[PDB]
């Protein structure tokens, strides 16, 4: 078994007052306060990021795992908040987003971040079962959680089949969500697709506890299984740890306004 298995097991077994002082324990998170009062106030040109899921992709953007460039296609988009942070990068030329939509997920939010002309998000599209389309940038961040860790297997695995009829269509950059990135299907076939297509998997740090979640991405490499157990590793040692402090706030994105 994976260290991460023995991970999402006692996970489980916390008391939900242990989980919930557990979950953002040490962990970088952006203060979205004026954000959500900019969607309460329908405020969408003060450049407030539409999600927090900006930030994590400006983090693995800055520090050039991924580098979004041409036509950008984004799997899963939801509200947005990946699609209309490449449209703000110079060497960015189009967006496209895709996402399910309808009851309990994520509708696509109309914005005037800097480069919005450049975005276009449909909803009602669900990605497994869509043709695919030639790409630069290949985005996608599709993973739900389940508390049994088979089905985010299963999850996770489908994801990947659905990127490898996206990759072949002509990808230079790409950075993919992996959900559950230590149980035995999803590391058997991210084996594979490193071998095809590269890269490496990265833990970004604004990652709350209680996810294991990774991202395959385009500008890293490495060793996959031993990147999963350093992050299953040091996920264990904060689960073991009584003093809590919370999580580490920083600054969120700013998007500016205007077209490009
Ligand atoms: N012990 C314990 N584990 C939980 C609890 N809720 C969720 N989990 C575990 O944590 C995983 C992630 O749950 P989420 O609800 O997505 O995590 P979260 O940090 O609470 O994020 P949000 O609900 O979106 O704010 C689940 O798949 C479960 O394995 C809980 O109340 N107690
Ligand atoms: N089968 C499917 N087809 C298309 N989108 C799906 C899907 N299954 C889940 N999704 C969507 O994928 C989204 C992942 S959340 C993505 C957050 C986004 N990166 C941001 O920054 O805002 C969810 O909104 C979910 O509704
Ligand atoms: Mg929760």
């Amino acid at each position: 078994r994976m260290l991460g298995e023995m991970w999402k097991a006692q996970l489980n077994q916390l008391t939900r007052q242990e989980f919930m002082e557990y979950r953002r324990d040490g962990i970088i998170e952006v203060d979205r306060s004026a954000a959500r009062k900019a969607r309460r106030e329908g405020n969408v040109t003060g450049g407030h990021p539409v999600s927090r899921g900006t930030a994590k992709l400006r983090w693995m953007v800055e520090r050039g795992f991924v580098k979004p460039h041409g036509k950008v296609i984004d799997l899963g988009c939801g509200r947005g908040g990946w699609s209309y942070y490449c449209a703000t990068l110079k060497l960015v030329q189009e967006v496209k987003g895709y996402t399910k939509g309808g009851p309990g997920h994520e509708e696509p939010v109309m914005m005037q971040s800097y480069g919005w002309n450049l975005v276009s998000l449909k909803s009602g599209v669900d990605v497994f079962y869509r043709p695919s389309e030639q790409s630069d940038t290949l985005l996608c961040d599709i993973g739900e959680a389940s508390p049994v860790p088979e089905i985010e297997e299963a999850r996770t695995v489908k994801v990947l089949q659905m990127v490898e009829e996206w990759l072949s269509r002509g990808v230079e950059d790409f950075c993919v969500k992996i959900l559950c990135p230590y149980m035995p299907k999803v590391l058997k076939e991210l084996e594979k697709m490193q071998l095809r297509w590269g890269g490496g998997l990265i833990r970004v740090p604004l990652s709350r506890n209680s996810n294991h979640e990774m991202y395959w991405v385009s500008g890293a490499s490495g060793n996959i299984t031993n990147s999963v157990n350093t992050v299953s590793q040091m996920l264990i040692n904060r689960m073991n740890r009584t003093n809590r402090n919370g999580p580490k706030y920083e600054e969120d994105v700013h998007l500016g306004s205007g077209t490009r």
